[PDB]
């Protein structure tokens, strides 16, 4: 497309919402290619990541860890206005794994506090893709400070199975998984700091052990439980988008399955089926499609169970509906 | 199916066998859907996991690590009687990754010492699947104490490749891989404990390092070697089912390949072919089909070679038959330059 | 084939080239099956792997870490003369993952210093495959001392996509990734040793932590960056072969993609498409095909970004050509 052709395309301004929720969108594209406009303000802020009051100096796209999910369709243009307020201390940028050129956009979006930038890229490939900050010489530090999210580039005709049959979800959730490395004292108590830079040297030491102190969904242990448990009903079709910008994960829906899983996150790669546990490498997003068949509480985990149940990588689903005794029944309840 | 219809189905009681062997089963389903009945008694037991005499307080389905492989066909029902004897100290349950609902059955099978339960589920999806204990608040401790195994849900028409051609194995082995996290004293020597509970706090510390002290097949370093080495012959078709309930593995047959590998373990997902090293994520089972072409000793390993040869993740095959010089030959044996 | 038929096959000697470059070959097979002959001398030598003068006693096929890429076609034979000079102090051998029998050849190629051996095997399966030394009882020590490489067994009709359309590369690079486990003294300084064996006990202790001190491409931090960056042009089709003989990796082309990725490395397994980050398990090789669309500097990394940017697993591509504003443009450059 020429500069003139792009200029003539319709514009749509999207309002982003906080994960695990996803902004309003259509699965099948409405009309032809558009320039889809997003704005995110970067917030450097303290976050509390466990019930012991452990703190991380988060570097958060749109004020959240993970950053929000941006949804476009194949061959749309994604136009991001990225803002780094004067209240921040560090330079930031953005690398879209979905984008082609200039280190995913990182080379064109380096903004100091008090600066903003506008990047436009063509979403040529359908799938879920990681995005993250990557300042030269400071890359993993920003990423493991929570400065990452994902986008979804839907096929223009929506999702399909390996045989070309349409797959249409009722609900979509975005689970961003984060590896944290909290510094040791000598007593084994987590250290607190009053500036992000003050934590750098100590954090780098922990990072280099390749052993996270916490592995969490949505920025904290138990984040996606209770008041933030995800919800569904029996018969409901749900897409779970899962990202990890720095480290491998292995999602599993306890009590369920991944009926269709784009484990690589790319929609032109046929999905795996009937999955118990899928695998998403560090630096990637994946997506799982499931139709709920049983009511009750589900746990959604990274199935290294130490990571899930000692380090924090566990979410819940609360599912309504009728129990199916054909699928599962207690013939004899626990008894003497 | 209605309650009346399920009640009308044939019942078949199966006697389980110890890994790496698999009970008789057829491969192609014989007749219509059935309710296949299994019984397992849970044993909390001391096991020795290396030649030094390192002990683990194992929590063992059917008294073995891994628990035994249960084999059914798609749309059969698996009906498990699970028994927690009064001689045990902990509550246990079971999560079948193959099952749908109540945390894989875990929510319906919480049994205290002196209790039993019977769970029935419909095996709706074909493949190999992990099962493991998962008591709320104590999940990884039970799993990494060896309380896990796998099942196989065969398609009713047996196995096929990605293109609809039948794949019929001559024999099957189940390799359960276990990460252990054994506490050490100040001398760096593995600690021994009187009671399972005495080891909890020390073990959780090691678990949090995400670095196992031992990574083993069939419950111990060298368990599948010597007179316990797996066996095959040139021309023999072998299915190797491999599970890891907690941690990633990367199986490799040294001297061989995986001709067809269901790396995700699910038979409706077409298998990868001609594999050197496959990958099974923690919390899953996979399966590899191979026809042996050369005689001699093979090593079957987790191909992080530190895990294989330092931490214990190596098994052997003994293979009978005629050497094939077309496939491989020593043109010049090691000799002076 | 009969005994006379095998003996009647042409023999061809090939001159090897140091990684990341690859020796002369044709993508489509030229003529019928051949016995392709290679020679490699094993070198035990001290190498410097980082900017701080850190030493490894390398055990190097053909004197390089990784060993060179050998290229044949399906149903060719690979016939390797392996030489262990009397100046070396250890026994070595070779396990070809591409080969069938005798522990990949390891059982037939155990050569003491002052010995040589010739192994022939039929390359029955198409793909990229690891090779490595594997002396019984000291296997990981040799491998993590850099004694590993890869081969490529091309289909006789060259590469194809999942739909059977031909994929012809303009150039090929081989990136061997190495995990090193370098002992440190109590002050955190890396230790030096007189002879390879002197480091054995200390090195195994580090190995058992499963935490490399260094993760590098082409044998050293920054070996494929700066003036040693790999090169391409806009419109050029590049195959990147990547191997890791001992430990998982997750390759990512920053600013690009893997258009077609044989993540398992086997060409009869259909390639994944539109990949952001692919996954190669320890003990395997993979291959990614990409057509460059934007000029400039790219980074090519293991996308555990701590491994990439703290431990050394980062390479560069320098790409020439015209910038494509349709694919990506800075609408507003960083500004107040
Ligand atoms: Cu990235
Ligand atoms: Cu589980
Ligand atoms: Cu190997
Ligand atoms: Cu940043
Ligand atoms: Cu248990
Ligand atoms: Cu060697």
């Amino acid at each position: 497309a020429t500069a003139a052709e792009i200029a003539a395309l319709p514009r749509q301004k999207v309002e982003l919402v906080d994960p695990p929720f996803v902004h309003a969108h259509s699965q099948v594209a409405e009309g032809g290619p558009k320039v889809v406009e997003f704005t995110m303000v970067i917030e450097e802020k303290k976050i509390v990541i466990d019930d012991a009051g452990t703190e991380v100096h988060a570097m958060a796209f749109n004020g959240t860890v993970p950053g929000p999910l941006m949804v476009v369709h194949q061959d749309d243009y994604l136009e991001l206005t990225l803002i780094n307020p004067e209240t921040n201390t560090l330079m930031h940028n953005i690398d879209f794994h979905a984008a082609t050129g200039a280190l995913g956009g990182g080379g064109l979006t380096e903004i100091n506090p008090g600066e903003k930038t506008i990047l436009r890229f063509k979403a040529t490939k359908p799938g879920v893709f990681v995005y993250h900050c990557a300042p030269p010489g400071m890359v993993p530090w920003h990423v493991v400070s929570g400065m990452n999210g994902a986008i979804m580039v839907l096929p223009r005709e929506g999702l399909h199975d390996g045989k070309g049959k349409a797959l249409t979800y009722d609900k979509i959730y975005y689970v961003g998984e984060q590896d944290f490395y909290v510094p040791r004292d000598e007593n084994g108590k987590y250290k607190k700091y009053e500036a992000p830079g003050d934590a750098y040297e100590d954090t780098v030491k922990v990072m280099r052990t390749l052993t996270p102190t916490h592995v969490v969904f949505n920025g904290a242990v138990g984040a996606l439980t209770g008041d933030k448990a995800m919800t569904a009903a029996v018969g409901e079709k749900v897409l779970i988008v899962h990202s990890q910008a720095n480290r491998d994960t292995r999602p599993h829906l306890i009590g369920g399955h991944g009926d269709y899983v784009w484990a690589t996150g790319k929609f032109n790669t046929p999905p795996d089926v009937d999955q118990e546990t899928w695998f998403i490498p560090g630096g990637a997003a994946g997506a799982a499609f499931y139709t709920f068949q049983q009511p009750g509480i589900y746990a959604y985990v990274n199935h290294n169970l130490i990571e899930a149940f000692e380090l924090g990588a566990a979410a819940h689903f609360k599912v309504t509906g009728e129990w199916n005794d054909d699928l599962m029944t207690s013939v004899l309840a626990p008894s003497g």
